[PDB]
């Protein structure tokens, strides 16, 4: 079968910092010299983090650490009665900023290139806004994988969101409970399963029969839990009210949030054959990044799981790129240039000049201040959902 | 695909609401007295090699001198939508066995069940021994799965969300991301586990075949009780005709064959299903290789690891039909002249 410790997530690394919410993983360098500026990974909290580190073939973590990047990662902890009152402000505070400060203290570097996936892109961009409000110089690059900045025009998720349940949870906002992985599966995992199966059958109609990706389904079936305040806040303020398009309509961590302020070069990727959330909704966000000096958009060939994770060592499908950014997405698609092989290479190039010069890889994991606690994958990833 | 193949003669000797019994015209002077029954899947056209378009196997074994009968399941009609698995056991296998024992005047018979049909036979056995009904003296399973632990690629698709989605079916801007059991995927699973030839999505059989015409209760029962629950390996997990299903209660010799290159049915899984037939007096497993000629592997040892069985297996070139012929000939009784009439007086031959 699939054991997390043994045949998955085998990318060597150590837990160099642990929180009451997260577990930072510094991956063991596999190159002689790495890029000086580190690379932080912000995986989603809907499911578990290891979609980027499945098998050494399709392990994006092992790949990018194999290219020469100081790869760090945020491992989210499944919900627990200890975390019943956690909110979005805590996932920004004790989540993103904690790991960022930890990387700054380990690598002794000021800036870092960041990457957000699914919901980790929303947490990432909110952390970028609070990072531009308080003068916190943490990131010099940003990247968003299949994440929605504009949540108006959402996906099929709206068909499975209960307004009365969100309101009833707003009635008991204080001392909130814990959202079971079953419901989050009804809203996310099941639909990604439908799109993965459908797109797999389609790819078996176009090309010859390809081996079925059981690792993807195993990542999708391994569900975690989430606190009630943060999840209810997500369903209320994003997938319903959509407070990201209205500057100042939302306020967390004592800060109002406007997207135009972000002045960090942004790279955005969005799967094309993504039926659960069409790529037009993801492309409908770059027009709100007016303050960003640089912007990039890349169309991914397959679905959410299959297209989000395409290994370079395989180079299975293509991707579309062009610098133009019109208001209509079809105008972007017409003047788009197609490139074979997986899209990661492109982002690799997009990170080459930003990562600065090269520096010999640190032959010591962690630091004198942060001792390696336990080897990767760690403990939080091995958590099991709470029984009924 | 431009096929030039022989026809196998046979008349209909028994008919009912669900099946049709076909008695094949004997071509040997002296045939074995004990008859031989064929149990295909509960599908009129399964498109399995050597059987559906050509039926070379029945022709060969009638050539070896056997009184061969076949259970031709009728095509799906609106009157068959209410049948269940207990009906396919009751009016399906047992009724055909009664027809054979009345036409041939012989009490017992040798049973053969390939593909999903074999599974049916299995369940039927666990009912017969439970009700004291003596129908079969031996059973044979060809490319059939008793232990559904490792179904193979099809496990990527089958789950409760799929079967529940198809049970639902049976809305202005939503795509197929909310309809899992669409006709494409559902037909891929059904055609993938119920047919000996897998049609391409651009084929007419991919969308209109007998497997898609099978009643939904049968698909729910097979996908849930077997491919999801694996109720066969667990004693008493399912109850059919008011009988708990215990594989250890099979008291007849068992022969099992599984093609090595069949990626639909892993021969390691069919071999895995052997350790659960502890009550059977003897078990013989034979692995068959297509040869890109033909050859097979025999081993009378039965370890738990399949690769260990293959390591010590003796390779015999040719068709494995010789091996099953030597395994089946002693259990077929003496030799009697061939019956010049198909069926009997009380059972006149239909058309
Ligand atoms: C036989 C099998 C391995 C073919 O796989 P394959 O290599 O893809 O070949 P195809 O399915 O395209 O079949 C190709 C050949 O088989 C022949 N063929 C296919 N079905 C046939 C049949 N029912 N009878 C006779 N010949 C057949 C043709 O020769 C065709 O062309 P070729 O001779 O030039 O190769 C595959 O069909 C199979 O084994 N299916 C088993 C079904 C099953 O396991 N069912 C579960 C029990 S129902």
């Amino acid at each position: 079968p699939f054991q997390i410790g043994k045949n998955l997530v085998v990318t060597p690394g150590e837990v160099v910092f642990r929180n009451e919410l997260i577990e930072l993983i510094q991956y063991t360098p596999t190159t002689e010299k790495v890029h000086e500026k580190p690379l932080l990974f912000v995986p989603p909290c809907i499911n578990k983090y290891y979609l980027m580190d499945l098998q050494p073939d399709n392990s994006m973590v092992r790949h990018f650490v194999g290219q020469g990047y100081r790869v760090f990662l945020v491992s989210w902890r499944s919900a627990v009665p200890e975390m019943k009152n956690f909110t979005w402000e805590t996932y920004i505070e004790k989540g993103v900023f904690a790991a960022a400060e930890a990387v700054q203290k380990i690598t002794k570097q000021p800036t870092m290139n960041a990457l957000g996936f699914c919901v980790g892109g929303v947490i990432l961009t909110t952390a970028l806004c609070v990072a531009q409000a308080k003068g916190l110089k943490y990131f010099d690059s940003a990247t968003f994988m299949t994440s929605l900045i504009d949540h108006a025009e959402p996906g099929e998720i709206s068909f499975f969101i209960d307004e009365a349940l969100v309101a009833s949870r707003e009635a008991k906002m204080a001392a909130g409970g814990i959202i079971s992985g079953k419901e989050i599966g009804r809203t996310f995992a099941s639909l990604r399963a439908n799109d993965l199966v459908w797109n797999y059958v389609v790819n078996n109609y176009l090309l010859g029969k390809t081996p079925a990706p059981f690792d993807l389904l195993y990542w999708n079936n391994d569900a975690v839990d989430l606190p009630l305040p943060m999840h209810t806040f997500m369903l209320r303020q994003f997938y319903i009210n959509n407070a990201l398009i209205t500057p100042g309509a939302i306020t967390l961590c004592g800060v109002p949030i406007d997207i135009s302020k972000i002045d960090i070069p942004v790279y955005m990727f969005a799967a094309r054959e993504n039926h659960i959330v069409l790529w037009s909704s993801a492309y409908s966000g770059l027009k709100y990044l007016s303050g960003t000096p640089s912007r990039r958009f890349v169309l991914g060939a397959s679905g959410h799981i299959a297209g989000s994770i395409n290994p370079v060592t395989k180079d299975k499908r293509n991707y579309w790129t062009n610098e133009q950014l019109p208001v209509n997405p079809e105008e972007w698609l017409e003047g788009a240039q197609s490139h074979p092989g997986s899209w990661w290479k492109d982002w690799d190039a997009w990170l080459a000049p930003q990562s600065g010069k090269q520096v010999p890889a640190p032959k010591m994991l962690g630091s004198k201040e942060f001792p390696p606690l336990q080897p990767a994958p760690g403990s939080y990833v091995l958590a099991k959902a709470m029984p009924p």
